[PDB]
């Protein structure tokens, strides 16, 4: 309940999901799962092909390129959205800034199956 309503509230108001149907959105909310990181963990590694999208539940992360911090993201911020449409190398790294970081994430595998929904044929 609480975790569902939590990510529901965030997901539903996000720009990048504004075209989803309520049916799609519900599948999507249920598809997100929590993942935990400790201080200094690489959440995303620059140069790898991205396949996940992340929303910060607890904590902070930093976006890093060429060992330089580009910015800090905190609770309810999100990152990695291009991976949900494009198959391309990550342009930067994302590093867990503190212990006990928690993100909701979804893989493009799951997301695309959901976006595909309206293309699936009815019997009648």
């Amino acid at each position: 309940s609480i975790d569902y309503n939590n990510k529901k509230s965030i997901i539903k108001k996000m720009y990048i999901f504004r075209y989803l149907t309520d049916k799609q959105c519900n599948l999507l909310i249920e598809a997100f799962r929590t993942t935990r990181y400790e201080e200094g963990d690489y959440i995303i590694q620059e140069g790898e092909v991205g396949s996940r999208f992340y929303i910060i539940k607890n904590g902070e992360v930093e976006i890093v390129k060429n060992k330089k911090r580009l910015r800090t993201l905190g609770k309810n911020d999100y990152f990695g959205e291009r991976a949900l449409l494009y198959d391309e190398p990550r342009t930067a790294s994302v590093i867990s800034k503190v212990n006990n970081v928690e993100c909701w994430f979804v893989d493009k595998s799951v997301f695309l199956q959901i976006i595909q929904g309206p293309m699936l044929a009815h019997l009648e």
